């Protein structure tokens, strides 16, 4: 068999683009071809990440103009929520341009997500298509299938949000009565068309359903969705990016040392979020309590100076060199992998929730957004490798409620910390089974053949 010649057009966010990049790299390690088409400003910002230059080609689409979208505007992060309709019109309207790119390069399958009117370029220009989605199965099966009935005209209710479609394969991995409203998203208005309808198109009208999970995690929900849409299901696994080489800070090393084994608690909530000041000092209020050592990875709040200008008063002192609180970029897997560190506070953003079950640290969970709800339910109400904080309706968590979850997995005399780390330990020695990864990206080779 020929190699193939894979074309790419994800959705115009960073958020989409780079994941779609990563798993060029990993086809590309395999001997594909892949052309990308994306905007001036994103090629500008993620171009590096390119490792096979001679197989994967970046072409340059540009925004078409539409009325209440910025000058210079080209992806979601460019926008406030204000340009979000305006910006998925420009996006549809690149039709052209990406008509005209797809009869040149003449492709044997593109990946897209929202682009739902690529199928209709399938027909006319020859091509199989892939609905390539870089998130967990549960939000896809949870939220948009045709088992779902969204109405047109209103927006859903928070009881219709709160219950999962008919034949939803889980009765753990759901959501909790107001954080219904975290899943609104589905129905909201998204250019010309709201996004359940957009959704529902590129979904119907793929050839098969890309998903970057595994069947180890969401097996039964892939399964639901191949069988709401009638279509396969194709798993790429999870595509995580190499972590950057490098021995790391030695400051940190310094630190670090400075504890006994497994002792040290970790928390990150990614490279997006930013707290508001009262929950940022709610949370570190939260680790002082515990009396264990931490080492705190945040943005400083919103509208701070620092970190050490957002922090309450008499905190530093108090807390002296058994804690630190950091705002500048720090080399995760590095810190997660040192002797030290026993604990991962995080948000279950896709990444780091792979972080954690590949770590041999204790996993506590404060998840915001849908999809990180779901995940945390997976991860601490599913599988049972790790424990979730309780929030408020509003998604704040106390002090005392953080401090607790920590606690219940540190305390060496606590059951339901030996029960998540037994479990956490069998879910890892199969996440790391020999050759876990790469097979699945094989397996997903074969499948696109097929």
């Amino acid at each position: 068999k020929p190699k193939l010649h894979i074309t790419m057009f994800p959705w115009v966010a960073i958020g989409h683009i780079t994941p779609f990049i990563h798993l060029a790299n990993e086809l590309a390690k395999r001997g594909h071809s892949i052309s990308i088409l994306i905007p001036k400003k994103a090629h500008t910002q993620l171009g590096h990440n390119n490792l096979y230059p001679d197989l994967i080609k970046f072409h340059i689409v540009t925004v078409p103009h539409v009325e209440g979208l910025p000058a210079g505007a080209e992806t979601a992060s460019d926008i406030d929520i204000t340009a979000k309709n305006p910006l998925a019109i420009a996006f549809d309207a690149m039709y052209e341009q990406v008509e005209t790119l797809l009869y040149g390069l003449k492709p044997d399958i593109v990946f897209y997500d929202f682009a739902d009117w690529i199928p209709k370029l399938a027909a006319q220009i020859g091509f199989k298509t892939v609905c390539y989605n870089v998130i967990c199965a549960s939000c896809m099966a949870i939220g948009i299938v045709p088992a779902r009935h969204i109405p047109k005209d209103r927006p859903l209710t928070e009881e219709e949000l709160m219950t999962p479609p008919e034949g939803y394969p889980s009765s753990t991995v759901v959501l909790r009565g107001q954080e219904a409203r975290t899943l609104s998203f589905i129905g909201m208005d998204y250019g010309a068309t709201k996004f359940d309808v957009r959704i529902t198109a590129a979904m119907q009208g793929c050839d098969a359903i890309g998903i970057r999970t595994c069947r180890e995690l969401e097996g039964p929900m892939c399964d639901y969705l191949s069988a709401q849409y009638n279509k396969p299901v194709f798993l790429s696994g999870p595509v995580l990016p190499e972590s950057p080489k490098g021995p790391l800070e030695e400051k940190w090393e310094k630190w670090l040392n400075k504890f006994e084994p497994k002792s040290v608690v970790y928390c990150a909530f990614g490279s997006q979020m930013i707290l508001q000041k009262n929950q940022f000092q709610e949370l570190v209020l939260g680790f002082e309590m515990t009396g264990l050592p931490f080492f705190v990875a945040l943005s400083k709040p919103h509208g701070a100076d620092s970190i050490e200008e957002a922090l309450p008063e008499g905190f530093l002192e108090r807390v002296g060199d058994r804690g630190v609180v950091h705002g500048g970029w720090v080399q995760q897997t590095q810190i997660l992998n040192h002797q030290s560190v026993g604990c991962f506070v995080s948000h279950c953003g896709f990444g780091s929730m792979w972080e954690s079950l590949l770590s041999d640290s204790q996993i506590v969970l404060v998840p915001r957004l849908a999809d990180q709800i779901l995940n945390t339910r997976l991860l601490a109400e599913e599988l049972k490798v790790a424990v979730e904080v309780e929030r408020g309706d509003m998604g704040w968590f106390s002090k005392e409620d953080l401090c607790k979850a920590i606690k219940s997995v540190m305390d060496e005399e606590s059951e339901v910390g030996k029960l998540v780390k037994k479990n956490h330990a069998k879910w890892r020695e199969t996440l790391v089974s020999p050759g876990y990864m790469d097979n699945y990206l094989e397996d997903f080779i074969q499948q696109l053949y097929g």
